[PDB]
């Protein structure tokens, strides 16, 4: 087969003019949408707490619509879903990464509206999601969508334009480009054949998302964490102690939201009138806890500079935490529209804190600051779950900006990696996907 | 369907015997990045303190730092052609056929071969990177481990030979994660299916760095400092950089291709013929190191010097021109080290050039032609070895400026693009497919 080497290696990096110029308007649109899709999110959350100022007296009456506003937008997101696409529940990346090995189907048609609209309502209402789970999916399915319109034709262009779909729909979640296309290569894609997916083109798809949504948010850091301290050599080893922690705790928490799918799917044993119902129940809740205790309920984002900046107690970081894993699961696992992504960073960033807390009265010798240990924790849940480390080390690099902390980060993620693996631990993603992969033909 | 369910329960599984033998072959590759960076500084210290004893009679010292840096040079070509000329030039492509079964890896020659015979191009001062010597000798340390413990199996074989050339790449930038992207974007087989652990190859880049961080910290190689940012309305000058990369890139690799076989003509395959030969480029660099040594040497010092807007327009023009030259001589004559970095070089004064046109052009856009040496950085080794991703977060690794993240994507994606629309190529592919055609022909 030399010859063929020979001829492959003179051929390669020659993708189709037709893709490159179709992966850019794939990423146009991935774009707009996910800037559309957050904005809306937005607004609905702003009406919302508009509402608990109208009845900001009775506080009884005000403890009502802040349950009921997120209970009806929570209905009308699990209605959505689970009449016209039930493929669009739960994150929605286990089903693009099957549309990848070709086992499960993008029906645009129908995902585009749901998502969009369904994730709006769950998300919109304040629920533990993120926009990952929509932004992705959608992405994707906006690739596949383009394909069928313009009707390009082979394996390279389906499988690659489904991948730039995805890619730019993760890089404006969150304003990361290389965590994009890196997520593509290393989790994305099918991880047991050799694949014809153009990575320059998804280059380009993510490009152009990105750059629409920089015409958008501008001036505002998703997490602006500051620059903070450094690591000395001798600090290092109480990374690779942080990470083992994640490690044992990865899988346990992969079979917790794995078992909670269940658990809760007796609650209405597959009727939409009972689901839905339970779905205002789980959004109320959590549109509650947004006034009482709003580190209980939300995406995340929002404790994360105050965590890392040492400004919460440690009984918090353990009330956070420990309140964050109840409602993380109830919220994804009961199948609602939105990713489990984002809440991931939360209870990493919190229970590295915690360690970095500990750890600095422990040893003052260090001098340490327990920012570090939650940086370096924030994309560690992301080690030990879903098992993707190399996109959680690069993603935090682009939402936090601490280059300085890169051997912590990796050497903690890599304690999660190792340890999940050791403990019997399998990734977040494709554990699910083989649930849903197995069901499809069980029945 | 049922084969792929099943696939998924048992992903990333690696074996623990893989994972364990990463880390010491990181640990190896990084002691041995940090011997080997040593000792070339070490020898340029020599020919610097050399220079000192002779420091009167002009005439004198251009000729001892000629010597020198000839004798060293000569050194360094005579332990390749006589124990592992394998262990020519890059060695990069070298590994990556290996990765493809297609190439022998034979580390009891290749390893002292590449070390002292890097020691003497590099420490002579002439226009190579350390990543060739690092980069190879790190997969030859992976390969001896695999050799030495007796491994057994394609993945052992395969990730073994990875990491280390993932954690030699790494300790020659302190870029870990440019490490890691250089094996998936580059040195794995391309075309084809292979079962390299991503887990474990990041075992064996850390251990790498922090071998290499315990003997250099503190200290940059290249500090830049935080440069100005970049408004939406100049994000088009970064596309039209990346374009002129684009075109340059394939020009640049049609030269370093072609001048390998007008050097292979002087010496026709003789030894001697070579040797001497070296040592006059070897001697060249030495000299080019005094009377202009921004045309010899790595490139590294001349970065930030370039990013500050600190030189001239013409004396941009000047260096680059020189250095496009004197990077041809030492590496298409096939002396031990890579080409990687004086490309980052001839990128930072590329770029900085243009910045130089556009802070004038455009006082509106209130433009830092530093934030364009950045972001052409690594424009030349996604142009021309077509890399960018790898580039890319190799150049951020080293220069600090994420605020500059989507000019740098767009400038090295708009020149993989019309590297592509010109017909250029994969710069270590192609050499991969000369040396394999040469071989069945
Ligand atoms: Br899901
Ligand atoms: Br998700
Ligand atoms: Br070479
Ligand atoms: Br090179």
């Amino acid at each position: 087969r030399r010859r063929q080497l020979i001829r492959q290696l003179l051929e390669r990096d020659k993708t189709p003019l037709a893709i490159l110029f179709m992966a850019a308007v794939v990423g146009t649109l991935v774009g707009l949408a996910a800037v559309a899709f957050d904005k809306g999110v937005a607004w609905l959350q702003n009406q919302r707490m508009g509402a608990l100022v109208h009845t900001a007296d009775n506080y009884p009456l005000l403890l009502t619509v802040a349950f009921l506003c997120s209970a009806v937008l929570a209905m009308f997101g699990y209605f959505l879903v689970r009449k016209y696409a039930p493929e669009a529940g739960g994150s929605g990346i286990p089903e693009i990464e099957g549309a990848l090995e070709d086992q499960r189907p993008v029906r645009w048609w129908r995902v585009l509206p749901v998502k969009f609209f369904g994730g709006l309502g769950t998300l919109g209402g304040g629920m533990v999601l993120g926009r990952e789970g929509p932004t992705v999916q959608i992405g994707g399915n906006i690739g596949r969508m383009v394909l069928d319109i313009f009707r390009l034709k082979g394996d390279e262009a389906r499988h690659t334009l489904l991948a730039t779909g995805a890619a730019a729909g993760l890089a404006a979640a969150f304003n990361a480009p290389l965590a994009g296309i890196l997520f593509i290569i290393e989790e994305m894609r099918p991880q047991f054949r050799y694949t014809l997916i153009s990575i320059k083109a998804v280059f380009i798809g993510v490009i152009m998302s990105t750059i629409m949504y920089r015409i958008f948010n501008h001036e505002v850091a998703l997490i602006d964490v500051g620059k903070l301290s450094d690591a000395p050599l001798n600090t290092l080893w109480l990374y690779l102690i942080l990470g083992i922690i994640f490690g044992i705790f990865g899988p346990i928490f992969n079979k917790w939201v794995l078992g909670m799918q269940d658990l809760l799917h007796r609650v209405h044993g597959g009727n939409i009138t009972k689901w839905v119902l339970m779905g205002g129940a789980i959004g109320g809740l959590c549109g509650l806890l947004g006034f009482v205790a709003p580190a209980t309920s939300g995406g995340g984002f929002n404790l994360i500079p105050i965590a890392t900046a040492g400004n919460f107690s440690m009984g918090m970081l353990v009330f956070i935490f420990v309140a964050r894993v109840i409602t993380t699961l109830l919220c994804f696992s009961s199948g609602a529209p939105g990713g489990i992504f984002a809440p991931m960073l939360a209870l990493g960033t919190v229970l590295g804190t915690a360690f970095g807390m500990v750890a600095v009265e422990l040893f003052p010798q260090y001098h340490l600051e327990a920012g570090t240990f939650a940086i370096a924790g924030m994309g560690a849940l992301l080690a030990a779950s879903i098992r993707a480390p190399l996109t959680g080390i690069i993603l935090v690099l682009e939402m936090t900006d601490n280059y300085q902390l890169i051997l912590p980060m990796i050497i903690t993620g890599l304690g999660a990696t190792l340890l999940a693996q050791f403990t019997g631990g399998k990734p977040l993603y494709s554990a699910i996907l083989a649930r849903t992969l197995a069901k499809q033909e069980a029945e």
